[PDB]
């Protein structure tokens, strides 16, 4: 009822007040995708995956509306079934899903460009890739002439990285082991 | 090279042959994260835990810098590790989580919102939960406020729909057994 002076952040304790269990309805339930607009198909597609080593696992063409869907994951290629509706229901059903969106002609657009969140307005910021070392990872990325939002050891919190891919999206690379050492 | 008609997108043979196989450098990468800013982490708790059934799986607090990340996961509860350095190293190594970005004071702005990224300027579109049964999820949305971009059975694509979470960030929820359906 009274006002109460600047919060700050939430307490742990807080957080959790305003977390529920999982309702046995939802327990399939699987974070499957992440959608990003991609100008350019053919950079998109040769970036994430001989740059970051993800797989095409998908590929969708909506040739009345004109645009395409490309699914991309850390999976085997080998996995990928060979039948259309299976390969479909397989590449739908995997965890952690790439989704560039391309409406065909932006490729051929000079002025056209697409926003990465992280200018106002703000909102999305980042994917995020964890690796095994990111000191390696980022000296391949800068043989390989990625561009760097943050190299590894600039700035406070070093040993964590952010590149941006074609449309420049910001993509963090972390190393999972190294960021108890941040927190 | 002659000047071409506009593009029809990629064919199957073009897209592959922009694809490259996954360098052994990159063989142990996965797409851990996901990042979103949230105006209101009270609200965007309640959501993603008990609407969309995800566990808050690590809390990150930077007292000085004035924000929070919180880390969503598909993740049974009893998996989490009790001890705080395990527990971080863990929850960062986990495929398919959502981080929410929560800048101290935007929950006490009556003005400040955040941008979902689907009118200008475009850029990351949805995140995608695959389920079970898209009708059955969705009833159950309903039956708790949540507010609905696209119903499973209005538009040209029946069986998938789109929700909005507190910030207005579009949730793609889908069939991965239904989208054949849909090519
Ligand atoms: C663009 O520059 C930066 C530099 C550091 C960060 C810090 C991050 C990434 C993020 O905020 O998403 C950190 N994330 C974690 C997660 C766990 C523990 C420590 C950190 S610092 C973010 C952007
Ligand atoms: C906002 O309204 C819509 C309605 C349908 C769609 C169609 C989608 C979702 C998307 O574009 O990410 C489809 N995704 C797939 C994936 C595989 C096969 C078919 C489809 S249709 C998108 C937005
Ligand atoms: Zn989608
Ligand atoms: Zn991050």
């Amino acid at each position: 009822a009274e006002p109460q002076p600047p919060s700050g952040g939430l307490t742990d304790e807080a957080a959790l007040s305003c977390c529920s269990d999982a309702d046995p309805s939802t327990k399939d339930f699987l974070l499957q995708q992440t959608m990003l607009r991609v100008k350019d198909p053919k950079k998109s597609l040769d970036f994430y995956t001989r740059v970051l080593g993800m797989t095409l696992i998908q590929k969708c063409d909506f040739p009345i509306m004109k645009f395409s869907l490309y699914f991309l994951a850390y999976e085997d290629k080998n996995d990928i079934p060979k039948e259309k509706d299976e390969k479909i229901a397989w590449a739908l059903s995997r965890k952690a899903t790439l989704e560039l969106t391309h409406n065909w002609g932006t490729e051929d657009d000079e002025t056209q460009s697409y926003h990465n969140g992280n200018s106002d307005p703000r909102g999305f910021g980042h994917i995020g890739i964890a690796v095994p070392d990111v000191y390696s990872a980022c000296k391949r990325f800068e043989e390989l002439g990625v561009k760097f939002v943050k190299k590894p050891d600039d700035g406070k919190m070093k040993g964590l990285a952010f590149i941006q891919d074609p449309d420049g999206y910001w993509i963090e690379i972390l190393n999972p082991n190294k960021m108890a050492t941040l927190m």
